[PDB]
């Protein structure tokens, strides 16, 4: 199999006598295929940054082992040059404790696995065909610093209402240093959706949220300048192309075949 770096893949395996799916030492959790009761699923994701050239997974069954080979593809990522506030790439030493704190909090959330579906059918995606910066765009900040885009940016006037892409539990709902007013929702199965750069936050941590419920208003408080929604997905432990992820998830989990938007 082949997978573009920075993308997720839904792996389908026989359910009968299955024990474990392992990358190297890492256990990859599995969950029931929602339509085919002879199959189970796992989410496998490749990092955008420094991915392996090839991956070998092993599925352990009671009486056999199966090897799954995945070759990393480079894809067709583009690039942009951006001017940002200097503080966003050179934070003063005195604020780096706050950044380190917010990193530890985020890591605790993403390393906590919810072994049940909190979502409800397909993810909604924004009704918006003006992507100002796609996932994985290579970036040069202020002519000298490099990065890559870890989510997808949609042109939106400040104050555009933002609705949860699916049901789940809110895990983050505050201003964070780099990407501003931020909401993160746990959907179960290690799937998290992210909404950054907001001007207003209308949810609170621990709140159960339904698909299509208002979580805030779009803003211009993010790392990059300009009014936009930053939308992200973390799945399989990695930031992945969120529009691509939603397309693959929805093909499996949608309850109706119609168009999925709020
Ligand atoms: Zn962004």
């Amino acid at each position: 199999m082949e997978l573009i770096k920075g993308q997720a893949l839904f792996l389908e395996l026989d359910k009968k006598d299955f024990l474990s799916l392992k990358n190297n030492d890492k256990n990859i959790p599995t969950f029931a295929h929602p339509k085919n009761q002879e199959k189970i699923l796992a989410i496998f994701s490749l990092p955008y940054k420094n991915p392996p050239q090839n991956t070998k997974l092993i599925a352990f069954y009671k009486d056999k082992k199966e090897e799954i080979f995945i070759k990393t593809l480079e894809g067709n990522y583009k690039s942009e040059k951006l001017q940002v506030e200097n503080k966003k790439i050179f934070p003063p030493k005195t604020i780096q404790e706050r950044i380190a704190k917010e990193l530890k909090e985020a890591n605790a959330i993403y390393s906590s696995y919810t072994p049940k579906a909190l979502f409800n059918g397909a993810f909604n995606i924004p009704l918006n065909s003006f992507i100002t910066s796609d996932f994985g765009k290579a970036r040069t900040f202020n002519e000298k610093v490099a990065s890559y885009h870890s989510g997808t940016d949609f042109r939106a006037a400040t104050g555009t209402p933002i609705y949860a892409a699916n049901s789940g539990v809110v895990k983050i709902a505050k201003d964070r240093y780099f990407a501003g007013n931020s909401v993160v929702i746990d959907h179960g199965f290690g799937i998290y959706s992210q909404y950054y750069a907001l001007s207003k936050i209308d949810v609170k941590v621990g709140q159960k949220i339904k698909k299509g419920e208002l979580i805030g208003l779009s803003g211009a408080s993010g790392r990059v300048s300009g009014p936009h929604l930053h939308f992200g997905i973390l799945a399989g432990g990695k930031q992945v192309d969120p529009l691509d992820f939603v397309s693959k998830f929805n093909a499996i989990f949608q309850l109706e075949h119609h168009h999925h938007h709020h």
